C-alpha cells in the first residue's frame, strides 16, 4: 500500500483516519530538512502543515512521490517548479475557514467600537465609573473599507451592510466592479478614497509582493484619525512599526490584529501597551468545523491522486501530463 | 418522504441522475418550456439545469421549497441568481471539470482554420483534390495565439499551443498575475489592443460578464489583422455575432471556429454558416466521456449536499447561505 508522509499534523484527526484507510502514513512535528528527507524517500503522497516548507532538494529525493497537498490556500513554502519538473502534483486546500474568519472580522470590528475587552478590565479593577469617559461607537451608518474583495472580504462586505446598516466601500484591483455591487459594496479604483472615507479598515488581501507592507505609514497618515483597522489576512501586509508609530501620533484610533510579522510576535512588541489595541493569535480561520473540512479536503485530494484522479484544487495542472508519463501509460 | 428533483435538461452522464435516485425522487424534462417548468418545480426541492436552458426569475418564484440549483458546468449565464439569492437558494455551478476537452478542441479548431481542413475535405469529396495547386496551409510554428481569458481553460490552451506548435502566446486578463502567464510560457499583456493587433489567432475563454458582454465587436475585428482567425469556446454573448458576419464580409479578419453562439441554439438561417473559413460546433467542447461523468457526478453530489444542509464547494451566491439557513432551519 502506498506511503504518505505528513510534516506536521492536520488540523482534524478525521484527515488521517481518511488516509489511513488506504495509506501507511508517518507523522513529524515540525521536522529538520534532514528529518523529511530520510522519511519522504519512499512515499506517494506528502501533506505539508502551514507553514512547514517542503524544499527541492527534499522533493528531489522522493522517486515515487505523486501529490504535494498544503494545509490551505498557501503554496508559498512549496517549490512548485520542483514538484512540477518530477511530475508530482501540488494541491492547496482553499476557502475552508472563510465562515470562521468572517466572523472573527465581525467580532474585532464590534469589540473596536464598543472598546470591550478595555471595559472588562475596567470593571473587573473597581473602574466602573470609567463610563463617564467613554464614548462607544454605533456601527450603524458609518463607513467600512474593504481592501480585497475576496472569500472573506466580500462576506464580511455583506453582513456589515445588510445586518449592521454600514456603507461599505471596497479597493481590489483584481475583481470586477459588479461583485461589489452584488453585496451591496462600491468597488473604488483610488485606495486614498477608500482611506479618507472610512471610519474601519479592514484587510483581506492575498500576500503578494504588491501587497507587502502596503499598510504602511504612508497610508495611516491618509486614514482618518478616529479610524479604525484590523487585520485578519497576513502580517506581512502591515509594517508593524509604522503601526506603532500612527497610534503613538494618533494617525489612527486603534487596530484589531489576528496576524503579526514576525510571527510569533516578540515578547516586547509595542503594539502591547495601547489599550485601543485588541489581538488574537492567528486564530481567525480555527473552529471545529473548517479545521475537519480542511483536514478532509486535504486527504481525498492526496487519495484521488494516488488513485489517478484529477483532484479540484491543483496548483501545478501543467504538471498532469508527465505526472501521467510517470506513474499510467 | 423523499425530496423531488427537477432536472431541466438531462446530465450528460447517467451517473449523475442515479446518486440522485439513491435519495430523491427526479423527473426529467426536455427543453421544456417556461410554462412546463412551472408546472413541474412548485414542489421541488432541487433544480439541475442543462446549458443553454433558462430558469428565469417567475420560475424561481413559484418554487416554494427550492433549496439548491445546479447549473451543468461553469457558466451560469442561464440562471437568475439574483432571484435564487433573495429566496435563499444556493446557486452551484459545476467549473473545471472540462479544461482538457476543451482545451484539445481549441487546439483542434485552431489547427483546422491554418490547414483549412474542413474546406478541403469537402473539396477532395466533391472531386476537386486539384484545388491543392492554389491553396497555401498556414505553419503554425512561431504564429502568434492571443489568449482573452487566462483561466482554467486559457492556460492549459496557452501550453498546449506553445509545446504543441511552437506558437507565441500573448494573453490578456486584468484579473490574474503575470506570473500565471510566464509559468506556462505566454506574456500576459496590459492592453487588449496590443494583443489584438500582434495576434495571428485570438481565442476566448473568459467567464461572461457586463464587462466582456458583446467584447468583440466590429471596433475589435477592425483591429485584428486582416489575416488573423477568432476562435470562441466561452460564451456566446461575449461576441457580437452580427458584427462577426460584417466583419467576415468587409475581410477585417480572414475566420472563425465557433463552438458556442449567441442565440444559442443559433437560427436556422444564420449568415455564418455561408461564409468561407468558418468552422462550427453545437458546443461540444467540454462534452467528452471523461467531462460528462466528472460534472454530472459533482453537480448530484452538490445537489445532495445542500438537501443535507451541507454546504457545497461551489457556491457561486455564498451571500446567501444564512437565508437559505433560515429556511432550511
Ligand atoms: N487569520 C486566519 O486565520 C486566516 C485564515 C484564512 C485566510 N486568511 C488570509 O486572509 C486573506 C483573505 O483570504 P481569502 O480566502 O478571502 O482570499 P481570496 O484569495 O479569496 O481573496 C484575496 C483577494 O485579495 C485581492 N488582492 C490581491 N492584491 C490586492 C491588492 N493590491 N489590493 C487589494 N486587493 C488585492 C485579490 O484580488 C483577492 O480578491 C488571505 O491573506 C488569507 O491568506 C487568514
Ligand atoms: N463546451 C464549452 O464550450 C465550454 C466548456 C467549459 C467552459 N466553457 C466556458 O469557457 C469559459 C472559461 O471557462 P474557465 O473554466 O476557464 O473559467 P475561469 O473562471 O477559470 O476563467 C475565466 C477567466 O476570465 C477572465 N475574465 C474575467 N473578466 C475578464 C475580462 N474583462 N477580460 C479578460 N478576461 C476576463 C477571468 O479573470 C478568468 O481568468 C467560460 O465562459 C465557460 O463557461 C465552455
Amino acid at each position: 500500500k502506498h506511503r504518505v508522509l505528513l510534516i506536521g499534523k492536520m488540523y482534524d484527526e478525521a484527515g488521517q483516519k481518511l488516509l489511513e484507510e488506504s495509506t501507511n502514513t508517518e507523522i513529524l512535528s515540525n521536522p529538520t530538512l534532514d528529518k523529511i528527507n530520510e522519511a519522504i524517500q519512499e512515499v506517494s503522497g506528502v501533506f505539508v502543515r502551514y507553514p512547514n516548507k517542503l524544499e527541492a532538494s527534499s522533493i528531489r529525493l522522493a522517486k515515487q512521490l505523486k501529490v504535494i497537498s498544503t494545509s490551505g490556500f498557501g503554496t508559498d513554502s512549496i517549490d512548485i517548479m520542483a514538484a512540477t519538473e518530477q511530475g508530482v502534483i501540488v494541491v492547496n486546500n482553499p476557502g475552508m475557514s472563510t465562515t470562521a474568519v468572517a466572523e472573527h472580522t465581525l467580532s474585532m470590528i464590534l469589540a473596536l467600537a464598543k472598546k470591550l475587552p478595555f471595559l472588562d478590565h475596567c470593571v473587573k479593577k473597581g473602574n466602573y465609573l470609567i463610563r463617564n469617559q467613554m464614548q462607544p461607537i454605533q456601527l450603524e451608518n458609518k463607513t467600512l473599507g474593504i481592501v480585497g474583495l475576496g472569500r472573506i472580504g466580500t462576506l464580511v462586505a455583506h453582513k456589515c451592510n445588510l445586518a449592521l446598516g454600514m456603507r461599505v466601500l471596497a479597493y481590489d484591483p483584481y475583481v470586477p466592479a459588479s461583485k461589489a455591487e452584488t453585496v451591496g459594496a462600491t468597488w473604488v479604483k483610488d485606495l486614498d478614497v477608500l482611506l479618507a472615507e472610512s471610519d474601519f479598515v479592514s484587510l483581506h488581501t492575498e500576500l503578494t509582493s504588491e501587497t507587502r507592507e502596503m499598510f504602511n505609514i504612508s497610508v495611516l497618515k491618509k486614514m482618518k484619525p478616529t479610524a479604525f483597522l484590523i487585520n485578519t489576512s497576513r502580517g506581512k501586509v502591515v509594517c508593524e512599526k509604522d503601526l506603532g508609530i500612527a497610534l503613538n501620533q494618533k494617525l489612527i484610533a486603534g487596530c484589531a490584529l489576528d496576524v503579526f510579522e514576525p510571527e510569533p510576535p516578540a515578547l516586547d512588541n509595542p503594539l502591547y501597551n495601547f489599550e485601543n489595541v485588541i489581538l488574537s493569535p492567528h486564530l481567525a480561520g480555527v473552529t471545529p468545523e473548517a479545521s475537519l473540512a480542511a483536514a478532509v479536503s486535504a486527504a481525498n485530494q492526496i487519495l484521488q491522486v494516488l488513485q489517478g484522479e484529477k483532484p479540484p484544487y491543483m496548483i501545478n495542472p501543467e504538471v498532469w501530463n508527465l505526472f501521467h508519463h510517470h506513474h499510467h501509460h
